[PDB]
């Protein structure tokens, strides 16, 4: 039985060294060709409207870029601001928050003066709509125009590149020096994880406010990309996450798109709360952690509920038909059974 647990760890590491490493290289190649199209479209916007500056810093990754699928991405476009707005998060719009002007006048003081309502709120929808018109003009004018169209029938700004890749470009503001009320419960009082030292840097990472749709209202959607990534450092956590994203790409890309990489990302964080010790994420525990996550994934699909890690009131399955979730449970179960029954199957997965 030690041989079987050891056998699972061995073949998972081969899977990580082979399929996961190839996946990282292939997506990096796709990201490279997709971002130079995005940079050309965005630099066309910025000449027409300098407030939309391209925050595509390669820094060695592209800041603000998130992978959803081997062919789908989201670029977070961070907008300069003066800092005249107050962050307001009551639970009136779950998973959302609002930016209000600090006192009555000084609307002239803001860079986005025309987008502040009479009530004094900075409108996410008005900013995205203006941004959409600018992008729709850029994709007809830029050098790459033959390979970029803009996706239709959506209020989101999405570029379809070479009829293969889809990129959502989401305007956003970075919020530092504040933790949101909707996330103030975290970290849980009892759970040994993370270390209080780790919590203080995660909260120092801040959070983002994104202009996209969710659930009329027009508020900003909360997002914790940078906090999430700092949270999952240490041990084999990220190696586990990479294996999950790879298995999902190759075997759980299903009709209706019930599962995406962010589901895997959320489950790893919850598995960290269920196993808070650093020794639970030792390299020898890689098989136990992956098994626990896959079974946890099956439970979420069967229960029709997969809560957001920082915003437990939010369900990451909301809007997905139960037939698609049930199909994903049946495929995830059969996948987890094959891996556990014979880890050598990973060679051909
Ligand atoms: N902002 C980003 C995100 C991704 N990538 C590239 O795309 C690959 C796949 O990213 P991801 O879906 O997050 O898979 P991971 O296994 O998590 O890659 P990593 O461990 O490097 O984060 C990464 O290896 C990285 O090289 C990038 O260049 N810039």
């Amino acid at each position: 039985d030690i041989a079987a647990q050891a056998k699972l760890v061995y073949h998972l590491n081969k899977y990580y060294n082979e399929k996961c490493q190839a996946r990282k290289a292939a997506i990096a190649k796709t990201i490279r060709e997709v971002c130079k199209v995005v940079s050309d479209v965005l630099k066309e916007v910025e000449v027409q409207e300098p407030r939309f500056i391209s925050s595509l810093n390669e820094m060695n990754r592209y800041e603000g870029l998130e992978v959803i699928s081997p062919t789908e991405f989201e670029v977070v476009l961070y907008l300069n601001q003066m800092g005249v707005f107050n962050f307001v998060d009551d639970g009136s719009l779950p998973g959302c928050a609002v930016l209000k002007l600090s006192d009555g006048r000084k609307r002239s003081m803001s860079l986005w003066v025309e987008f502040i309502t009479a009530s004094g709120y900075l409108s996410a929808r008005k900013i995205r709509s203006r941004f959409q018109t600018l992008v729709a003009q850029a994709v007809d004018k830029c050098s790459y125009r033959d390979v970029v169209k803009m996706v239709a029938d959506t209020s989101e700004v999405k570029l379809r590149i070479r009829d293969r890749y889809v990129v959502q470009i989401t305007p956003a503001f970075k919020c530092t020096g504040i933790w949101p009320r909707s996330a103030a419960h975290w970290p849980l009082p009892h759970i040994p994880w993370p270390g209080p030292n780790r919590v203080a840097e995660v909260k120092a990472e801040g959070f983002n406010l994104l202009s996209k749709e969710c659930h009329e209202s027009d508020a900003w959607v909360l997002q914790f990309a940078e906090a999430e990534n700092r949270l999952q450092m240490g041990g084999c956590r990220k190696k586990c996450l990479s294996i999950l994203k790879t298995l999902r790409d190759r075997h759980l890309e299903l009709p209706g798109q019930p599962l995406n990489n962010y589901h895997m990302k959320t489950l790893v964080s919850y598995e960290c709360e269920k196993h808070p010790r650093e020794s639970d994420w030792d390299e020898s525990c890689l098989g136990d952690r992956l098994n626990g996550i896959l079974l946890q994934l099956i439970s979420c699909l069967q229960c029709r509920r997969c809560p957001h890690y920082f915003l437990p009131n939010l369900d990451l399955f909301q809007g997905k038909p139960h037939s698609a979730l049930e199909n994903a449970a049946k495929q995830t179960w059969r996948l987890a059974r094959e891996i556990l029954t014979n880890p050598k199957s990973l060679e051909k997965l």
